């Protein structure tokens, strides 16, 4: 029947992704009938390595979830800014009806929101250059879209992923394969068959270090193509980068000595914040995997605060139907819904509120931005409110 | 069109998932029309957190995968305990046939060793005791399933996910969840409705800790049910777990003092291998979630290491065509495919390979176990190889 | 080493080979030139990748290639030890198993260990 095992799009859509505990739940509900309005909260009480901040994504697929089903979503715009104990996104209702969405709908916030936070972060490291996502090769290919799609809103310029690049409406962007060269047998032969083969508005970048050191491989690309050569990759293995930030430099100076000057620093290969800090200064663009693709999830959690207009939550969770207050400072504050911020407690500034409606009574208020305006909601925030690594 | 960001079976099988350097790299060959046939490796040179072994996941999904394709897929067993630089599957044939499945086999194979791996150490560190799978909730329902395949042929025993546990041919079991008693608005209330409503089958766990303390809540759910009450679960929440041990003790003894015996401690609750290791002698059960569902890829890559019966890969990876020997006494050993093993280098003793051939000629010339019998051969290797976390 | 009694002994350094502008000129020039008693261990890593000049010193003097030298550069060492044993494999694997490993290169007894 099925050949991999993933979720076909009505199966999560139905329901059936979900634990059972929670339909048992359900059973008990409906027959021993215990039918009753709720409110339930998504936050977290804490981000991945205790970071300060997270990026708030998946708004979207939960919309396209709960809907057609007897309950209200409001929630805090794709791309938002969020904090731990701040609700970012709520639920009313019967918990009989929405509550087997919980597996589902967690994982959408969670693993985005993670993947994003992380893509931010190393942004921001460094120094909002451009970034480009190259790591669904390290996840299932099945969520190889919601992954690059993470990335992009997250700050990274571009996505490897051809059908992640396209539902998002953006061009996948690459480079060399070593597997080219080595078919091809020859490093400037290879190279040279792409120059000419692939399309001239693709940059063309030569995978230098693949039998020679880099040191070596670099000119030869350069004394080929010459002009033609937009920029140079380095990702030395492991086993041989014993100073990159060296090893870049070494590079810069064969080119620079030998007249070559236009052709950039193009990096990647298992790099994270620290690492890509250590060499943001000397390299031009950066190519990122797995610290971005297998980023941690957030601990998303759905916990219902208020049953019937009372204020209820288990230990360790916060009661009450709540709003978040953010000034145009980034100063954020959680406060009861009960009352209204204008002022902003600390720089008296005007604040505006962050849960908004997005679906009333299972039908979607609201009409969605694509993916780059996202995005460009997020670097802006990210500047605006100085965010820091 | 599509509401979620993933890929359907077909998109996947066609290759539209990959990295377009990849699409790329076959235009290259196929214009300048550079077909060969070449041997690739998969292998990784590191296993996540430095651990000294891993167990392969995923060699189904990548047969399932290649299958209908000019090229043969050697491999290892399914669930075999393996290490880096021992390749765990090989592809032979046209690079410009298979190469665009890259992005997509890797993943597959990556991320459910991953998550295997992971789950197989939390099982040895639980003294082989029960484990059930939770995490799913922290990622995306589009692979809900792959994920408690994995966390299943891991070790746990068993799965939270419904769609998950039929595709394996299991019963997804569970307990009760917060929302459950909060909504029914009474402790005790909530797991007697539970007690009548639910199937006698389903073992009966009390969630205890809500808003009463975990030992006062403990013997209220004794005193009820009594004999009915299989166990009961502690998840105390971190800003409340000053001492998890000692809380589990108290728990204990609350219920030992009031001849509450038969009554047995399933835990859950962000908690990895250390949490478990400090607590195993005293709990029942493991719940476990993010540490295995959330757990790092393996990194795995695709690399020529033959190419035309001539040996050649690049810089940090091993080259030409070669098997790894195991003997009974877990004692491993990759050597040129050119020559044979018999003896174990080491200790004396009788070894066979474990390269086998899966794929001819995009025929899949294998049955392929189900689940349960794959997870049989992973904890039968644990202990006569005797893992050690 | 006169002064004790000994013989100086020694390899080869990084200038032959690129004065001479080959590295297998270089290797050929010196089994050749100099005297037969002196081990002849080949300076491998200087413009290719250690694995690459490793076989190739090998095919070139074949059985005259007492051993073969690695003394990566700190900004290459990211592991010396793997880069150790894929030397060893690469010979194996084309069948040259005579050829030992010699390494020299800022390292002490942690290193060596
Ligand atoms: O940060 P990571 O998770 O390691 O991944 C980032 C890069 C590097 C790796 O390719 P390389 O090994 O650099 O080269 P190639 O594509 O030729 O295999 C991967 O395919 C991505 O392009
Ligand atoms: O190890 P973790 O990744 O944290 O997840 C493991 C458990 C705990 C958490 O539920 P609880 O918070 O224990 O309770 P409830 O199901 O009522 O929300 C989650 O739903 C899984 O059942
Ligand atoms: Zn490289
Ligand atoms: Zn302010
Ligand atoms: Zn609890
Ligand atoms: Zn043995
Ligand atoms: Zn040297």
């Amino acid at each position: 029947m099925k050949r991999f095992y993933i979720a076909n799009e009505d199966e999560i859509k139905a329901g059936k992704t979900t634990d059972v505990y929670f339909l048992r739940t359900k059973k008990i509900l409906e027959v021993k009938n215990i039918r009753k309005k709720v409110l339930a909260d998504v936050t977290t009480t804490s981000l991945p390595n205790n970071w300060r901040w997270g990026v708030l994504v998946g708004v979207e697929e939960v919309a396209k979830l709960l809907e057609g089903i007897p309950v209200n979503v409001y929630a805090m715009p794709e791309g938002t800014i969020f904090h731990p104990y701040e609700p970012v996104l709520q639920i009313e209702g019967d918990y009989a009806d929405f509550g087997i969405y919980e597996t589902a709908l967690l994982g959408m916030l969670s693993q985005a929101s993670g993947i994003a936070t992380a893509a931010l972060r190393i942004k921001i490291a460094a120094k909002f250059k451009p970034v480009y996502s190259f790591g669904i090769r390290h996840m299932h290919p099945a969520i190889a879209p919601m992954i690059d799609r993470a990335a992009f809103i997250g700050g990274c310029d571009g996505v490897s992923g051809v059908l992640g690049a396209e539902m998002m409406g953006e061009k996948a962007v690459g480079t060399m394969p070593h597997a080219l060269i080595i078919t091809v047998g020859d490093q400037v032969k290879a190279w040279k068959y792409f120059d000419e083969v692939i399309e001239e508005e693709v940059p063309r970048i030569a995978l230098v270090d693949t039998f020679y050191d880099e040191k070596v491989e670099a000119v030869m690309a350069a004394e080929a193509l010459g002009k033609k050569l937009f920029a140079v990759r380095l990702d030395t293995p492991s086993s041989r980068r014993g100073n990159f930030r060296k090893i870049i430099e070494e590079v810069r100076w064969e080119l620079k000595v030998r007249g070559y000057d236009w052709v950039k620093i193009f990096v990647s290969g298992g790099l994270d914040e620290e690492k890509i800090k250590e060499i943001v200064d000397v390299v031009d663009a950066f190519g990122v995997g797995g610290a971005i693709a297998s980023a941690k999830p957030v601990d998303f959690a759905l916990d219902i605060v208020e049953v019937e207009g009372k204020p209820i939550a288990k230990r360790g969770k916060l009661s009450g139907r709540k709003q978040v207050y953010r000034c145009e400072n980034g100063h954020y504050h959680v406060v009861p819904a009960n009352k209204k911020l204008e002022r902003c407690p600390v720089c008296n500034a005007k604040v505006e509120p962050l849960l908004k409606p997005i679906i009333e009574n299972g039908e979607i208020v609201v009409e969605f931005p694509k993916a780059r305006e996202i995005r460009e909601y997020v670097l802006e925030q990210a500047k605006k409110f100085n965010l820091e690594i």
